[PDB]
């Protein structure tokens, strides 16, 4: 190469290098003036990125915006996720009317009553873990020991899926997420849709209780949902479940503990939680590779032009440092006002689980500074290792320890 390399469409996504700051390229994003700007994906083909707030609600409930993953010209970020691509889509792929009459066959396990209701068996849940981590001693993996078994628990009980093959199910998830190439996607996507045909079968014999267990025994009985689809929603439901919350927990315990008279405020009044977990959903926006669209029609956007058959990425992250919204978007404040929040997205596809998230992140906060407020980091912040920008953010190793008491 003999010429500059400047690109107007430069590569995404991108890295974290501090858990709760942008890469430096979504900073420059952020701070590019309009709604929208070029990128390049991995294999080459270009796609648009939404870099502002209210223009990626605008987006988000645009039908000209499809959430088809099986569609040619749908923007994938890695290798990887064409496994989610060439497969049959739960909802999150569908579009309406299609997607409500699915996702209409779940929501009754996460109503505001239900979730109220599920409080006590969530402090059940993370008090037992959090005995048998603390009883076992410093030092501990937060991640293996406490923030991934509490969230499988939960959405195992709710779904009917036994935690006893927690072992299997729980590594299996891990390969589907986190692959960086196609085939090792695929295949741990396999193993699940192969241990959740089976599930549905034994469900096929005896009625079991949970969700699926229920769709078995009505939808999937009345021809409503092909066996396909109800495998697929139970992956979804099961990944998602608990492989959001565990990152929410480790990344808001790194964040945290860099802003220790933030978390001692939060220690000294917990009538401050809910706030907080509404500012920690904000800032630390987890899910970025949950916004792809691709258009199904030319998109105007002030004063750019969306045609028909590029991807679109959502990118909530950077829209929840527009600073139009969020006054000095990039500091950390457990007091400030994060109403209005883009990491659950928007619109008819806005997360299912949210007011479970924050169930959980609520009574685990809560019960780290009741049982460990001396919780604190085995290494240094800059000895972890974050997952990279192509999947749900957070660390796989979370080294801590505490002052030991009896
Ligand atoms: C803990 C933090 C969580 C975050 C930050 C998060 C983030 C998101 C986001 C951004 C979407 C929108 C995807 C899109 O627009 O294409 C989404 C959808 C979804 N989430 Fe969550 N999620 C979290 C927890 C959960 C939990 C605990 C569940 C439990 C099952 C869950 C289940 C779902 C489902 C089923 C959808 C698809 C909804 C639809 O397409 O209609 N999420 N989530
Ligand atoms: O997006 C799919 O189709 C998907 C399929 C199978 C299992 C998980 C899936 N999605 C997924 C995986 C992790 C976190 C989230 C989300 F952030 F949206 F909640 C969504």
């Amino acid at each position: 190469a003999t010429t500059p390399q400047t690109t107007d469409a430069p590569a995404f996504p991108s890295n974290r290098s501090c858990p709760y700051q942008l890469p430096d390229g979504y900073a420059q994003l952020r701070d590019t003036p309009g709604p929208l700007h070029r990128v390049t994906l991995y294999d080459g083909r270009q796609a648009w990125v939404v870099t502002k707030h209210e223009a990626a609600r605008k987006l988000l409930g645009d039908p000209r915006l499809s959430s088809n993953r099986t569609d040619d010209n749908f923007p994938a970020t890695s290798p990887a996720f064409e496994a989610v691509r060439e497969s049959p889509q739960a909802f999150i792929g569908l579009d309406p009317p299609e997607h409500g009459t699915r996702r209409r066959m779940t929501i009754s396990e996460f109503t505001v009553k239900r979730i109220k209701g599920m409080r006590p068996e969530v402090e059940e849940v993370v008090h037992g873990f959090l005995d048998e981590m603390l009883a076992a001693g410093p030092t501990a993996d937060l991640v293996s020991q406490f923030a991934l078994p509490v969230p499988s628990m939960v959405i195992c009980r709710l779904l009917g899926v036994p935690y006893a093959d927690h072992e299997f199910f729980q590594d299996a998830s891990k390969r589907l997420v986190q692959s960086t190439d196609a085939q090792s996607a695929l295949t741990a996507r396999n193993d699940l849709a192969g241990y959740l045909d089976g599930l549905i079968t034994q469900f096929q014999t005896e009625p079991g209780a949970g969700l699926v267990g229920a769709l078995v025994a009505d939808q999937l009985a009345n021809g409503e949902i092909d066996r396909e689809e109800l495998i697929s929603t139970a992956m979804l439901l099961l990944i998602a479940g608990h492989e959001t919350t565990a990152s929410m927990t480790s990344l808001s315990v790194i964040t945290l503990l860099d802003h220790p008279e933030q978390y001692a405020a939060l220690r000294a009044d917990r009538s401050l939680v809910p706030g907080a977990v509404e500012e920690l959903l904000r800032y630390l926006a987890i899910a970025d590779i949950a916004g792809g669209r691709v258009a199904t029609a030319d998109i105007e956007v002030e004063g750019q032009l969306i045609r028909a058959g590029e991807g679109v990425i959502v990118v909530n992250s950077i829209a929840n440092r527009d600073g139009t919204v969020y006054e000095d978007p990039d500091a950390l404040d457990i007091h400030r006002s994060a109403r209005h929040h883009l990491a659950f997205g928007f619109g008819v596809h806005q997360c299912l689980g949210q007011n479970l998230a924050r169930l959980e992140l609520e009574v685990i906060l809560n019960a780290l500074m009741d049982r460990v407020p001396t919780l604190r980091l085995a290494v240094p912040v800059e000895q972890l290792v974050l997952r990279p920008g192509t999947t749900i953010q957070g660390v796989n190793e979370l080294p801590v320890t505490w002052h030991h008491h009896h």
